[PDB]
């Protein structure tokens, strides 16, 4: 590239091929990802200001020769492959704590800007050897709109509706604190109407009563089979009381009553929070 040494393919991303590559001119290594609209490039450029010690920091937008380009800092490792390297002894409570805690600080960010991410996912929340988590691609969604991975998406979206809230990230975090806890995904879908029954196996049929307004969304069905409620200590057994409650607020199915990333930063689970070391093999 004229701007850019390509070191190697990192991997296919939600909007093309991400490669891990080095600035010509400064020698920085970066996570370059090839966009595969004039909105666009206003709306994604104003991300470049976001700035958070939890979010991915989005270096610069280059649109050159009629191709688009996402220049993000670079991070050796992501939260999906360092869950496999942990599967055998699991993610040690504290660095479960701590990881969660910071997501939260960076959603409570983000959202406080009015920027949602929309597909939070194992692949795209990266760590570092020095214990930090942060979130990537907060905003692209909205900028860019319309295998993919239906496990993290929250009930209302499933649903049909096409109005989003900080809520739906709220939820897809749950779901990544149950897999860290149990070292098993929470709702493993494999078709949005699969992926909407495991949610309704689990966590009981939604109904007006927990959800007013649920029966009028624009993929509901009278006829879904309504299966009652889950025992929630059965769900992420050995996670204690204030773990099982906090979750429990992530993961309420209207999504006004979903608890907020603010929220969520005073719940007790994290009165002994820390930032612990993780052991990262790279
Ligand atoms: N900043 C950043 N550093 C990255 N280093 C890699 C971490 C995993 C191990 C290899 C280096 S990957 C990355 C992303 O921002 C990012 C996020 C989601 C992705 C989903 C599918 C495919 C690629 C993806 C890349």
């Amino acid at each position: 590239m004229e701007n850019f040494q390509k070191v190697e393919k990192i991997g296919e991303g939600t909007y093309g091929v991400v490669y891990k590559a080095r600035n010509k001119l400064t020698g920085e290594v970066v996570a370059l990802k090839k966009i595969r609209p004039s909105t666009a490039i206003r709306e994604i450029s104003l991300l470049k200001e976001l700035n958070h010690p939890n979010i991915v920091k989005l270096l610069d937008v280059i649109h050159t020769e009629n191709k688009l380009y996402l220049v993000f800092e670079f991070l050796h490792q992501d939260l999906k492959k360092f869950m496999d390297a942990s599967a055998l002894t699991g993610i040690p409570l504290p660095l479960i704590k701590s990881y969660l805690f910071q997501l939260l600080q960076g959603l409570a960010f983000c959202h406080s800007h009015r920027v949602l991410h929309r597909d939070l996912k194992p692949q795209n929340l990266l760590i570092n050897t020095e214990g930090a988590i942060k979130l990537a691609d907060f905003g692209l969604a909205r900028a860019f709109g319309v295998v993919v991975t239906l496990w993290y998406r929250a009930p209302e979206i499933l649903l049909g509706c096409k109005y989003y809230s900080t809520a739906v990230d709220i939820w897809s975090l749950g779901c990544i604190f149950a897999e860290m806890v149990t070292r098993r995904a929470l709702f493993p879908g494999d078709s949005e109407i699969d992926q909407l029954f495991r949610i309704f196996r689990t966590l009981g049929t939604p109904d007006e009563v927990v959800w007013p307004g649920v029966t009028s969304m624009p993929d509901y069905k009278p006829s879904f089979p309504k299966w009652a409620r889950q025992d929630f200590s059965k769900v992420v057994p050995p996670l204690d009381e204030d773990g099982r409650s906090l979750l429990s607020q992530m993961l309420h199915y209207d999504p006004n009553k979903r608890i907020s990333a603010k929220a969520a930063l005073a719940h007790p689970f994290f009165q002994d929070v820390t930032k612990p070391v993780p052991h990262l093999r790279l």
